[PDB]
């Protein structure tokens, strides 16, 4: 089989029948930190106990680091071919919470920052939410791409807390003053473990977290219920009070539609294929949008260009042809899972490097892959 796994943020999408095409084993959600290790080191033990199996791909919403790419380039690429890192879909980062009240919870970004730094310890600190009592933060214990997508936002926008947030996959390491300021914060494993903590009715109300929008409510419409999933973006712009937005996909899709492609000359570098957001545009970073829902980013796929086995090569190509298809694609399933499909120019760019047979970067390229490729 073709074996993949990793990021839990898109796990429900990849588990949806026919999103992964023929030859693909069921996706194993274990966190982006472990998905990267499984792929980069060919360590199926990060996915399960049957270590006779080889790893063929991973889902990750944590970008490959300069060290990870350099190591794979030195150690693995000569035998197995270049790695490919490409965006899969775009996503918001949702902020669900368990705190009763009729009023809409609408976090300003300042309030968001204070909740997650521990500066704001009580729901009364949120204007307009009509709620009072202790807030208890739930966060991911393990190396998590959702934590990376979220702390990249905090690092960019939380600029007037006592401390500052570093970009990281481990939430406990992000804030410079540590988690100590946060009374009774609770760690949980995977997107499912986080929601189970958030929804645990055996404990006092007050919990809040950051999570995949596909896990933050039981249906798409639940993402618009501001008595359970926070709006984010409340503020005053040009003197006029403005309401924040829900984390519904429609509220981040416009900002995603204008993220520019990497330049043609750079497309052999897997680092340029995953856009990341920041305070300002510069150096391939895209500024976080001042309209729509503010916390967004990409979750990605990591594949090999070359597979030793010719059937797997073909099945990997057929997957790309669907997931990046102009038509006959996975876009309805992507929408159904609270994500934003890649813009058509992105899909076309991915096909043109990684599918088009004459391109030297393409999966299973005769000349480049001959004699090479990951084990079956």
């Amino acid at each position: 089989d073709i074996n993949g796994g990793g990021a839990t943020l898109p796990q429900k999408l990849y588990l949806t029948p026919d999103v992964l095409t023929a030859g693909f084993a069921p996706y194993i959600g274990v966190g982006s930190g472990k998905g990267k290790i499984a792929f980069l080191e060919n360590k199926y033990n990060q996915f399960g106990t049957d270590t006779t199996k080889n790893v063929h791909w991973a889902g990750s919403d944590s970008k490959l680091t300069a060290t990870e790419l350099a190591t794979y380039a030195a150690d693995k690429e000569p035998g197995w071919g270049k790695l490919i890192q490409v965006p899969s879909v775009a996503t918001s980062v949702a902020i669900p919470f368990r705190k009763a009240g009729a009023n809409a919870v609408d976090l300003s970004v300042k309030e968001l920052c204070g909740v997650f730094s521990g500066r704001i310890a009580d729901w009364s600190g949120i204007t307009g939410a009509g709620r009072s009592g202790p807030i208890q933060v739930v966060y991911r214990a393990e190396s998590s791409g959702t934590t990376e997508l979220f702390t990249r936002f905090l690092n960019a926008k939380c600029t007037t807390e006592p401390g500052t947030f570093a970009v990281t996959t481990t939430f406990a390491n992000s804030y410079s003053l540590g988690l100590t300021p946060l009374a009774g914060a609770v760690a949980a494993t995977g997107s499912d473990g986080v929601m189970a903590a958030l929804n645990d009715t055996t404990v006092a109300e007050g919990r809040i977290t950051y999570i995949s929008p596909d896990f933050a409510a039981p249906t798409l419409a639940g993402l618009d219920d501001a008595t359970k999933v926070a709006r984010v973006g409340k503020g005053v712009v040009n003197g006029v009070a403005v309401e924040g937005k829900s984390p519904a996909a429609a509220n981040v899709s416009a900002a995603i539609s204008v993220v520019p492609l990497p330049a043609a000359a750079d497309r052999g570098n897997p680092d340029v294929w995953v856009p990341v957001f920041g305070a300002t545009t510069g150096g391939g970073v895209v500024a976080y949008p001042d309209s729509g829902y503010p916390i967004l980013g990409f979750t990605n796929l990591i594949f090999s260009q070359c597979y030793a086995n010719a059937t797997q090569t073909g099945q990997v190509r057929d997957f790309f042809t669907k997931h990046y298809g102009t038509s006959a694609n996975n876009d309805a399933a992507i929408e159904a899972n609270a994500f934003v499909p890649l813009p058509s120019n992105w899909k076309a760019a991915v096909r043109a490097s990684f599918l088009t047979a004459s391109n030297a970067l393409s999966i299973g390229n005769t000349n480049v892959c001959n004699g090479k490729g990951r084990p079956q």
